[PDB]
């Protein structure tokens, strides 16, 4: 089909991974699996053939372990395009941009995410987030948006404290990606998404 | 199955329901049927029989015709729930109330909306507001909330006239409705959705 764009438009996506109690995650194994040994990657269903991203940063809070991530993936972008072409388009406006396009995309059809870890039997206990397709997986709503700052602000309900140690963990874990693209395949994403 | 709740959460929505050129509707022909002769209904996927809600309030705006609506329907929201019962529930943590599973679902599941027009040969141009189901059709972004101003809130663009006239208009429109249900049928939602 048409080309594909030479530059990822990158991604960041935010949001609570669990929510404490006010039972299978409480407050004391999170922190003892705080800081994870490995990067956790970011996947679409689980599948980890489809990796599209990398968590930033994911840090304990009085709510729960919040995170940051980073996704950046033009064939991503393409099959979620190809998607959006096989409903009806009845959006009254002016074009969107690219940016925007991807946005509206991808938060109307990943609107959830997944933390998966090992098996119940500083710790290696996470293992990967996933991004969830709407009517097929449930998970904690995120928030996506082209930039790190902006993705981590609608959580007003985020400790000052988690938001800081967010912001400066994920800058400098986005600094180690510079310029890394993920490249899962136009027809590895379109065989889970549709 | 489990029963019916007596009485339903009212879900307000708000959004653009087009945005002018920086040319299907420009602020013209937008100001000629700026105030509707008939209350424009709330349905699913532009079908009639599904009518779940009511435009409370239309404004124009430089941004573009601006509307809230407000949606109350037991039927939908135990709909809504089949459809979420048939996808994996991953969600990690405490289990949401019926208000915010009910927000939780329908901004997933129903995240666009979309306006109907009269054919194009004060005014009766417009018909009524379809809530578009994501994979299906996809229109202008909305957002649904508990509260009405709490529905306007996040749409910040508007300007503060605008705001003012459609918190005003839907208040009003809002009395006039007083203990209004809409029952288009749980089977009749099932089949236009699932």
């Amino acid at each position: 089909e048409e080309p594909l764009p030479d530059r990822a438009v990158p991604i960041y996506v935010a949001g609570f991974l669990a929510l404490y109690d006010s039972l299978a995650l409480d407050p004391d194994t999170v922190r003892a699996a705080l800081p994870p040994d490995n990067p956790l990657p970011i996947n679409v269903d689980h599948r980890a053939g489809c990796e599209v991203g990398r968590v930033l940063a994911v840090v304990d809070d009085p709510r729960g372990p919040f995170f940051v991530g980073l996704i950046a993936c033009v064939q991503l972008e393409r099959v979620l395009e190809t998607a959006a072409s096989a409903a009806i388009f009845e959006r009254r406006g002016p074009p969107l941009s690219r940016e925007e396009r991807l946005l509206y995309l991808i938060t109307n059809y990943l609107p959830s995410v997944s933390l998966a870890t090992k098996r119940l039997g500083d710790r290696t206990l996470f293992a990967h987030v996933a991004l969830c397709a709407i009517g097929r997986r449930l998970g904690t709503i995120v928030t996506y948006d082209t930039g790190l700052d902006a993705a981590i602000a609608p959580f007003r309900h985020l400790s000052p404290a988690s938001r800081e140690g967010a912001r400066r963990l994920a800058a400098e874990a986005e600094l180690a990606l510079s310029g890394r693209t993920w490249a899962p395949g136009v027809e590895a994403l379109t065989h889970t998404l549709l």
